[PDB]
């Protein structure tokens, strides 16, 4: 019996927030060319699909009473250039200065450091930008990862008050949360539970007032290979917080390390391809449909982050918990680094097309209704037109996922019945499909024989599997209805995108950049902020030597590796958007490049 999926486009039930637009990593580097390419890939996810990079040890990029912020300036400028925000963990010793947060003088000094850095980047980027940053406490305070810093229970409370008063001294508009740990049953997790008590009922180190600001509560809960287990654990902790700390009943909860499995560097075949991608989507659907979609308990769940911005290493380029797959090519003159886009990163681009209202949807099999706690599920959104540059849109994202298990032998019959699409001009739909057969760079790597130092040709062949199989825009049937019967594989993802025609064509592509990889090989990366519509077929790239169109298969990811057979890359480049009705947007400013 096939899976039946119905979507009611006429039933916009409630807001749908893109709560999953976060990644993160821990340095072992942050200014290396490897990292610069990595963050270019992360920022290239369309429509701000990844917004935050939660980065450990940021205050080891400051040296020491005056401070040198050079290395921190560099990293934060790097994020800014890629339209990314720091998940700013106030974590580090300022290169050995801080050693003890029960030393009164050190507590005052920490406050002044935090004030200085906060005011510095307010000056550097503006208060409007810095007020969006999730400042956070030291990572996992109950896992004793403090190097040479003494952090007792009392020290952690003093530290927190310095963090909070230091940020306030910069501006009251800045946001601070924590503890970013797992909240195990007492007597476990004493610093986590202690922080909440302190903020709820304790005394401020600096002011002596009862209670201390806490803008959000961050936890870490990982699935041990189970998707639904993440959600189950979060509900337990959230309820405990609600009853034990009534003032925090409406305090936003973050799970900013919500991964399928602990230990990012452990090689796992399922991390290499669409298995991981589909599980990530499944976890997100479970959170929207079983936690946020008008549940009786209604916990204030606000953010979910997959901690997968790490760079992979030899001999596991694809098998680690990373958005990209790194190849250090050591036999070129000089040695260079290349990155590939893993399906999980591509999947963040499909998620990014989900809009601000959730539509009514039901999955069933043989009359039995199945919620997102099953192998097949759906998230469906609608968009209210903003101006002449956009129109009505619907995005239906369907996953087939058995968590960390793939099933190459199996095929999942699915019948999608879309109903109630509101009438409008040039209504078309476009399907985007991912599975391990057609669109897995790891799979291509292995068909090529697993080359350790891939050639230019081998990279082209691997990159040819990055994008989803996209079907050309077809007119929507009459009555605002669409019935499709795809044969989904396990794992797979299917995005059906139904768009009405906007009045104006797409806007201008902006902030084009050329980044060198090696001889005759280069990355083109751009912003899509002013494009003004999500209904895009591809981005046309043109190259001039004295402009001709660079021929490539369709892709809406804001990054392209140009690697021509001739090796001629010197000249000027320009890029523009192309919508589902073949209408071009204006060209970006031309970017020159000389090799
Ligand atoms: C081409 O050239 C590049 C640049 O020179 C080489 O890059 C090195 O690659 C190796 C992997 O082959 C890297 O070494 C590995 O680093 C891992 C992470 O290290 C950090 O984290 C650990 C643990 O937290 C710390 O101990 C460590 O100090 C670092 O902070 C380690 O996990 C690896 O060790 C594990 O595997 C080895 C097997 O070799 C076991 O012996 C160990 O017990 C352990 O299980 C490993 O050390 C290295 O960091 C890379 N250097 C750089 C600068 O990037 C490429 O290897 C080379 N390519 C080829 C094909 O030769
Ligand atoms: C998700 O579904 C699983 C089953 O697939 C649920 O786990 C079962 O829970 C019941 C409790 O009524 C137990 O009796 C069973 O032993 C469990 N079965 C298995 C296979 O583990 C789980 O409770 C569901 N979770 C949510 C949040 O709906
Ligand atoms: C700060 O550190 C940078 C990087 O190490 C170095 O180049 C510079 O000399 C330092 N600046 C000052 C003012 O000490
Ligand atoms: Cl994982």
């Amino acid at each position: 019996a096939p899976h039946l999926v119905q979507v009611d486009a006429a039933r916009a039930l409630w807001p749908l927030r893109r709560f999953w637009r976060s990644t993160g990593f821990c340095p072992p580097y942050v200014l290396s060319w490897d990292q610069q390419l990595n963050l270019a890939y992360v920022g290239a996810v369309p429509h701000r699909g990844i917004k935050q990079v939660r980065t450990h040890w940021l205050l080891e990029l400051v040296t020491t009473l005056s401070y040198n912020f050079t290395h921190l300036d560099g990293y934060l400028d790097l994020l800014r250039e890629n339209q990314l925000l720091p998940g700013f963990e106030l974590m580090g010793s300022a290169s050995g200065h801080f050693t003890d947060f029960e030393d009164k003088q050190q507590v005052f000094e920490w406050k002044d450091l935090v004030s200085s850095l906060a005011r510095r980047y307010i000056g550097r980027y503006g208060l409007a930008h810095v007020s969006k940053w999730n400042f956070e406490t030291w990572n996992e305070p109950d896992h004793h990862d403090f190097d040479n810093v003494s952090m007792t229970m009392q020290g952690f409370l003093n530290y927190y008050d310095a963090c909070s008063e230091g940020l306030r001294a910069a501006s009251p508009a800045l946001r601070l949360g924590g503890p970013g740990d797992s909240f195990h049953t007492p007597p476990r997790s004493p610093l986590s539970w202690g922080l909440l008590r302190h903020c709820h009922d304790g005394t401020n180190f600096f002011t002596g007032e009862a209670g201390v600001r806490l803008d959000y509560i961050s936890l870490h809960r990982k699935g041990a290979r189970s998707s639904i287990s993440i959600l189950e654990q979060e509900k337990v902790v959230a309820q405990q917080i609600r009853q034990l700390f009534p003032k925090f009943a409406d305090t936003p909860i973050y799970n900013d390390e919500a991964d399928p499995l602990v230990g990012w560097s452990l090689p796992q075949p399922w991390r290499a391809d669409v298995t991981y991608a589909a599980m990530v989507v499944k976890v997100i659907a479970q959170h929207q449909n079983l936690l946020l979609a008008n549940t009786t308990s209604a916990f204030p769940y606000a953010l979910l982050s997959n901690d997968n911005a790490f760079l992979s290493y030899h001999p596991h380029p694809f098998a680690q918990r990373t958005l990209t797959a790194r190849f250090q090519v050591n036999n070129t003159r000089p040695p260079h680094v290349q990155l590939l886009r893993k399906p999980v990163l591509t999947a963040m681009g499909l998620l990014a097309l989900l809009d601000e209202e959730q539509l009514w949807a039901e999955v069933s099999q043989a009359g039995t209704v199945l919620d997102s706690n099953h192998t097949v599920g759906v998230l469906a959104s609608a968009h209210r037109p903003q101006g002449p540059a956009d129109a009505w849109r619907a995005a239906v994202l369907i996953y087939a996922s058995d968590d960390t298990r793939a099933h190459p032998n199996r095929s999942v019959a699915v019948t999608l019945r879309l109903r109630g699409v509101p009438p409008g001009p040039g209504l078309v739909y476009v399907t985007r499909y991912l599975d391990n057969g057609l669109c897995s760079p790891d799979g291509e790597w292995r068909r090529l024989g697993r080359p350790v130092f891939p050639t230019a040709e081998q990279f082209r062949r691997m990159r040819a599997a990055e994008d989803p199989v996209a079907a050309a825009p077809r007119p929507l049937p009459a009555g605002g209805r669409l019935t499709l019967r795809p044969a989904l594989r396990l794992p797979s993802l299917l995005l059906v995108h139904v768009c009405a025609r906007p009045e104006k064509p797409p806007g201008q592509v902006t902030r084009l950049r050329a980044l060198p990889l090696t001889q005759g090989q280069l990355v083109l990366v751009w912003s899509d902020e002013h494009v003004g519509s999500k209904c895009l077929w591809t981005y046309e790239i043109q190259f001039s030597q004295d402009y001709t169109p660079v021929s490539r298969k369709p892709s809406t990811f804001n990054l392209f590796v140009f690697s021509p057979d001739t090796g001629a890359v010197s000249g000027s480049y320009r890029v523009r958007a192309l919508d589902y009705w073949a209408r071009p947007g204006p060209f970006s400013d031309p970017v020159p490049y000389l090799e």
